[PDB]
């Protein structure tokens, strides 16, 4: 249902590459400008890769990156909905990221917090939510990427400074460890890029967050919004915001929180 013939596609330009496989800018039936997701074959099990197009099958929404077509048979390739400007991250820590500021910035996590309320609604966990997973169009379009860990609330290691403490402690993932992810992000939005917890490893990480520690306001970020930040880190899981809210409080957020607001150096 989802099999596409290969010849069907072409190879053009390469885009990013690891130990994973590769990541290819292409066309599609000579028409349709593409994204497609090689594996390198044999550096992991056929389908823990192709896994990712699976879940991709079952979530469709304007603001997640959108599986077109799978080849099966090797070399396997995953099509996707080409995304213009890249990752969140590079484009936030690149030339780009000078000129953005809080109204651009508020914006971008608004349509983020939109494609995460989709999946709180189907009632998935993402798992990966990061600035390095949200890939960016044109005119500032943000879309969340990377299904692999994705799964349905009915791995092996996480990343310490993006994942809810009870999530990397216990295995408890649910939509609010995603929320948790989600105020880390946001302080990826408002640093331009830089890593959480400045000079701390991820042992200093994981008992400063146990003991209660959380990031101060970003230099220039309203209180208003690092409030927001300290709502999705609460200790309860429960205590936690909903994707619905952010969604809204992010739209709403220079009427409703921060009228006032003035543009600085950076923000
Ligand atoms: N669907 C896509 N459209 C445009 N660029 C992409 C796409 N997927 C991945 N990339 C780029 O290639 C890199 C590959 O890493 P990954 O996010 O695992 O696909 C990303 O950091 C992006 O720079």
């Amino acid at each position: 249902a989802w099999e596409i013939p290969r010849e069907s596609l072409r190879l053009e330009v390469k885009l990013g590459q690891g130990c994973f496989g590769e990541v290819w800018m292409g066309t599609w039936n000579g028409t349709t400008r593409v994204a497609i997701k090689t594996l390198k074959p044999g550096t992991m099990s056929p389908e823990a890769f192709l896994q990712e197009a699976q879940v991709m099958k079952k979530l469709r929404h304007e603001k997640l990156v959108q599986l077109y077509a799978v080849v099966s048979e090797e070399p396997i390739y995953i099509v996707t909905e080409y995304m213009s400007k890249g990752s969140l991250l590079d484009f936030l820590k690149g030339e780009m990221g000078k000129y953005l500021r809080l109204p651009q910035l508020v914006d971008m996590a608004a349509q983020i917090a939109s494609g995460m309320a989709y999946v709180e609604r189907m009632n998935y966990v993402h798992r990966d939510l990061r600035a390095a997973n949200i890939l960016v169009g044109e005119n500032l379009v943000c879309k969340v990427a990377d299904f692999g860990l994705a799964r349905l609330i009915e791995g092996a290691k996480f990343p310490i400074k993006w994942t809810a403490p009870e999530a990397a402690l216990y295995g408890r993932f649910t939509i609010k460890s995603d929320v948790w992810s989600f105020g880390i992000l946001l302080t990826e939005l408002t640093t331009k890029g830089r890593v959480p917890y400045p000079g701390m490893v991820n042992r200093e990480v994981l008992d400063q967050v146990e003991r209660g520690y959380r990031m101060p306001c970003p230099p220039e970020c309203p209180e208003s919004l690092h409030d927001l930040m300290c709502q999705c880190w609460r200790k309860d899981p429960e205590e936690r915001p909903t994707f619905e809210y952010l969604q809204a409080f992010l739209e709403d957020y220079f009427t409703s929180t921060e009228p006032q607001y003035q543009p600085g150096e950076n923000l």
